[PDB]
């Protein structure tokens, strides 16, 4: 790494310079550092040259405005100082030059939206490796090739990527953040594809730029969006996805429909028709949602030109991620579904997922965290008495807080508080719940999906609502 070629693009006549690492931070920047002084949040890194100076960086970039004329090339203590117009824009470039272009060197697919972007890139990252890639993600739980997930500016993005590459990744799947967008965080990003899962004139005239000076590849629009459709309408390559019949066939660009959607005790049988031809797809997952984000993912490798024979085999082998609405069947017992749930809108939407798969009783297990807000309590029983048939309140981290008082806040948000049922021991409403329940009914555990402890007091003690499941169904959680 070398300030002369980093700089060869922009500044022609720039110092020869062996640097080390690149960094926003003076306080981290070391012997032999590029320190980067961009100027932000009231924070103004040309602040801290002198600091940065002090500690043997080896060359500094600066923000222009005010100081200086775009590429003028200063020497403070011996140190090369450089002076870039509109830093904050060019810091993606920048850093991917430092780091080698690593989005040249890996198929990289974007996923922006509110919702479903964390499921659609772990899909992504699982059927690409089904096919023979070296899978990553990076996104909210954390970045890592795929089952070594390790839990933001411009510069990190490139770096984590560059790592993503070393560690030999041929394939990442990147949730962009609407936030990351607009702060230039992946400006120079190559994406493959662009995935998109779900004062309007502004909005849209906001966003419309910023993707336009992106390279976004194959766009992936979920045509059920009402979005997504306008955005469908300006993009004629763009791939249209639906599995509520929203593919306007008459433009004669590349679609993928689901056709049927059987919800099943352990899953979903998706029947689809596309561009590329049609097929069955046997999903472990839930819900209708999940229907759609493994659809998006299905039209984003078939547009990258993944064959469809090779997608189709692989398919039953795409898991959900642990604890989101994660399926534990067993021969002759009522289907399981664990859930992380923690909110009156995510228990909406999990008991409306698990109900399309349940054709007896549905029966939602379900606390709520002690010396936390009590808002959500009343809120979260009125969702359980309306979505389930049948309620167990039980405990879920009551912490210091009397046990019995958090599930009296939940009873006293329900109509008919005496048609819930109430178990203290989790582990024993589970219990309850699981043992009761007919063969053709279901049972959604929410509250702590992948969470492998129940804080009672000021003790973590060991108890995992899968491992709880998963015994009692006599299967390894």
């Amino acid at each position: 790494r070398n300030l002369r070629d980093l700089l060869a693009p922009w500044v022609p006549d720039a110092p020869s310079r062996a640097l080390r690492e690149m960094t926003l931070d003076s306080r981290v920047a070391a012997a032999g550092d590029l320190f980067v002084a961009v100027v932000g949040h009231q924070a103004d890194g040309r602040r801290y040259i002198p600091q940065a100076i002090a500690q043997g960086v080896a060359a500094i970039i600066a923000e222009a405005k005010d100081e200086a004329t775009d590429g003028e090339i200063r020497e403070m203590h011996g140190v090369p100082v450089i002076y870039l117009s509109q830093l904050n824009e060019r810091l993606s470039a920048l850093a991917g030059r430092f780091y080698h272009e690593p989005s040249d060197n890996l198929r990289l697919v974007g996923v922006t939206g509110t919702n479903g972007k964390t499921t659609t890139t772990q899909l992504l990252a699982q059927w690409s490796q089904l096919l023979g890639e070296i899978s990553a993600v990076m996104g909210t739980v954390g970045n890592g090739l795929l089952g070594k997930v390790i839990p933001g500016s411009a510069v990190d993005v490139q770096h984590e990527l560059a790592g993503l590459v070393d560690q030999g990744a041929t394939f990442c799947a990147m949730e962009v953040s609407s936030h990351g967008l607009v702060q230039h965080r992946v400006a120079a990003l190559k994406f493959a594809a662009s995935v998109f899962t779900n004062d309007m004139e502004h909005y849209e005239a906001a966003k419309w730029l910023l993707y336009s000076e992106h390279h976004c590849g194959q766009a992936i629009i979920n045509a059920d969006d009402e979005v997504g459709r306008r955005w469908l309408a300006k993009l004629p390559d763009a791939v249209a996805v639906s599995m509520e019949d929203h593919i306007n066939p008459n433009c004669h660009g590349r679609w993928l429909k689901a056709t049927e959607v059987n919800y099943h005790d352990s899953g979903a049988t998706i029947r689809f028709s596309s561009s590329w031809g049609d097929g069955e797809i046997e999903s472990h997952l839930m819900g209708a949602f999940n229907v759609s984000n493994l659809l998006l993912a299905l039209a984003t490798l078939l547009a990258l030109g993944y064959p469809l024979a090779d997608l189709l085999k692989t398919a039953a082998r795409l898991q959900p991620v642990c604890g989101r609405m994660e399926v534990f069947t067993a021969p002759g017992k009522p289907t399981v579904v664990v859930d992380y749930a923690h909110t009156p809108d995510a228990l909406e939407k999990a008991l409306q997922a698990a109900r399309l798969h349940c054709a007896g009783k549905l029966w939602c297990v379900f606390g709520c965290g002690g010396d936390r807000d009590k808002g959500k309590r009343p809120l979260m029983g009125a969702i359980a008495e309306e979505f389930a048939d049948v309620a167990v309140v039980t405990d879920d981290n009551p912490r210091t807080e009397e046990p019995r008082a958090i599930i009296n806040d939940i009873l006293a948000g329900m109509l008919d508080a005496g048609h819930a049922k109430v178990m203290e021991g989790r582990a024993e409403a589970v219990t309850c719940a699981v043992m009761q329940a007919k063969e053709n009914d279901v049972v959604l555990v929410a509250g702590k999906g992948h969470e492998d402890y129940q804080i009672v007091g000021n003790q973590r003690l060991d108890y995992s609502d899968r491992v709880t499941v998963a015994r009692l169904l006599g299967v390894i959680a």
